[PDB]
């Protein structure tokens, strides 16, 4: 699968039950360590285990090449393979991701692809999932359903009509972290090369849900997904899944206050 770097691990031996593909790129060093030493920290949640890796492409940059290459031998969990590392290859990263789970982790329960900019409550969203008893086809996040594309020309999401000939998108959810079954990676990367490419990751999954029958569903009756950003406090913290809008720093207080205050009741 021409992959540079693959993670030490055998979802043969032990499946996790959740596995974290994260987004960031070269650069981000700071947030991938500020993810390792807070939500990304693998461990047994309730029994199930909890693995997460990185998706990387590549950058002309050989300082930014050789520090990639020292990050990958010192943690082990980098996901590489050889595309120039831009904002418009995104959809090329997270077929990465998913072509991983596909050839090296079919067993993966559940799968979440992330942002490197976010609060993720894997001890939540874990006793979410055990309740949805919903094991195939199952897809979920901030569901996003009658979206138009975005003509702006200078905004960050802007497609031309050439890129996006439609009026309107197909569902998707937002790309800030969603959450599916491990069988839907095999069947995304079999019809993948069968749709119409779009440079937004998370509308090119939703195209290929759609072509796969594949309905989008809201993991709990309480919103849990805020790709808006949250005003913080850690009574709503424990009972949310994702938060997107969090730096590095952010992230590390918000953990810490999680931790100071774990073992007080909330209303
Ligand atoms: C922050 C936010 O919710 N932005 C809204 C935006 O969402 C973006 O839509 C893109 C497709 O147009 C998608 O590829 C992006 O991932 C997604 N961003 C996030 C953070 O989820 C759209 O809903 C537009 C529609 O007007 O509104 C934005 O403000
Ligand atoms: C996405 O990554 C691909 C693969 O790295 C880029 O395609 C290459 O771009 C370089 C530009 O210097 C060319 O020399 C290569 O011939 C291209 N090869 C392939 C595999 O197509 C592509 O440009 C990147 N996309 C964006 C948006 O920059
Ligand atoms: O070359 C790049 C640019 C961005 N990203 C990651 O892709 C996500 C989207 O980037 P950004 O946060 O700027 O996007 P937005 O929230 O505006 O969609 C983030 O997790 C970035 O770390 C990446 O992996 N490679
Ligand atoms: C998830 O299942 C829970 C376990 O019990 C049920 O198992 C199913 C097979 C059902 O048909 C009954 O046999 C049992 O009640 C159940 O308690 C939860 O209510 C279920 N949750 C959802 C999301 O429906
Ligand atoms: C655009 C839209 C979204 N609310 C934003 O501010 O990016
Ligand atoms: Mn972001």
């Amino acid at each position: 699968g021409n992959f540079l770097k693959l993670p030490d691990t055998d979802c043969r031996q032990t499946p996790p039950f959740l596995v974290l593909l994260v987004t960031s790129s070269h650069k981000q060093l700071a947030e991938r360590m500020a993810i390792r030493q807070t939500w990304g920290k693998e461990r047994m949640v309730k029994g199930k285990q909890l693995k997460t890796f990185f998706l990387l492409g590549t950058t002309s940059s050989a300082a930014e090449t050789k520090e990639v290459d020292q990050e990958s031998q010192r943690h082990g969990d980098i996901i590489q393979k050889d595309f120039l590392d831009v904002y418009y290859n995104l959809t090329l990263k997270t077929m990465m991701g998913i072509e991983w789970v596909h050839r090296f982790c079919p067993q993966a329960a559940f799968v979440m692809k992330t942002d490197s900019d976010m609060f993720i409550n894997v001890d939540y969203l874990t006793e979410l999932l055990l309740k949805k008893n919903r094991t195939t086809r199952f897809f979920t996040g901030f569901l996003k359903l009658n979206e138009f594309p975005i003509r702006q020309p200078f905004s960050k999401w802007f497609v031309s009509k050439s890129e996006y000939p439609w009026d309107r998108y197909p569902p998707f959810c937002s790309g800030t972290g969603y959450v599916f079954s491990g069988d839907v990676a095999s069947q995304v990367y079999n019809v993948s090369k069968s749709v119409p490419y779009i440079k937004l990751e998370d509308v090119f999954v939703g195209l290929c849900l759609e072509r796969l029958n594949i309905r989008l569903e809201e993991l709990h009756s309480q919103p849990t997904f805020f790709p808006g950003g949250l005003r913080f406090s850690v009574c709503l913290f424990r009972r949310i899944v994702a938060c997107h809008f969090i730096k590095p720093r952010t992230l590390l207080d918000y953990w810490q206050a999680l931790e100071n205050s774990r073992g007080e009741d909330c209303p």
